[PDB]
């Protein structure tokens, strides 16, 4: 019964996922004079040239372009991470207003919203298997401001009216994940968790120091999809952000 409201939301979680008051929760703030330099960093490999959309879903809390992960098409590796990581969904965490929406902070600065593509090591087999493990997902984070719009995210706005209340799905398919990313993958790295329920520890988090550019237009149509579902009272899909928590004994490294 989780959700974003003043009744549901992240001050409330911990009561059915104890885990949320755990040692490796996310997102948390990146202080950028803290985050260290670590020369060992790998560049990050983003190989999403083979990457086979195939539906897009209301889930009653954000909405989720999903992937074929049957085989190795789309993934991440090289960074911070050991082996080869599967593309398998994204999804994004936005605002009401275009001061806040971010889940990750920088320097307690928030974005209109976080781009979220979620991967999982194929060394687990599956991604029901993965979250049960501290390295099972790589999360890539890539904030969204508002200004130009994104040719990439386009044809996502364009299909929202067709999904507006939660259980909603439509085809998704020949999607090109490429075009949601910046110019640069320099990035922060750190070991946290899902971002909502069940809020498992197994997510390594690679955050681009380069947020991409969306149009004020693009972002109010995410702000006209709903929480509800079809025939029930109308709930704006805004807001759907967990605050930054406490980073405990973690440390950030810089790629750059
Ligand atoms: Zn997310």
């Amino acid at each position: 019964h989780w959700g974003y409201g003043k009744h549901n939301g992240p001050e409330h979680w911990h009561k059915d996922f104890p885990i949320a008051k755990g040692e490796r929760q996310s997102p948390v703030d990146i202080d950028t004079h803290t985050a260290k330099y670590d020369p060992s960093l790998k560049p990050l490999s983003v190989s999403y040239d083979q990457a086979t959309s195939l539906r897009i879903l209301n889930n009653g809390h954000a909405f989720n372009v999903e992937f074929d992960d049957s085989q190795d098409k789309a993934v991440l590796k090289g960074g911070p991470l050991d082996g080869t990581y599967r593309l398998i969904q994204f999804h994004f965490h936005w605002g009401s207003l275009d001061g806040q929406g971010s889940e990750h902070t920088v320097d307690k600065k928030k974005y209109a919203a976080e781009l979220h593509l979620v991967h999982w090591n194929t060394k687990y087999g599956d991604f029901g298997k993965a979250v049960q493990q501290p390295d099972g997902l790589a999360v890539l984070g890539i904030f969204l401001k508002v200004g130009s719009a994104k040719p990439g995210l386009q044809k996502v706005v364009d299909v929202l009216d067709s999904i507006k209340t939660k259980g909603k799905s439509a085809d998704f398919t020949n999607f090109d994940p490429r075009g949601l990313l910046p110019e640069s993958l320099d990035y922060w790295t750190y070991p946290g968790s899902l971002t909502t329920p069940p809020l498992l520890e197994c997510v390594t988090w690679i955050v681009l120091k380069e947020p991409i550019s969306v149009s004020s237009e693009q972002v109010l149509k995410f702000r006209k999809l709903n929480f509800n579902g079809e025939g029930e009272p109308e709930e704006l899909m805004v807001d759907n952000w967990r605050p930054a928590q406490p980073l405990k004994n973690r440390q950030i490294k810089a790629s750059f």
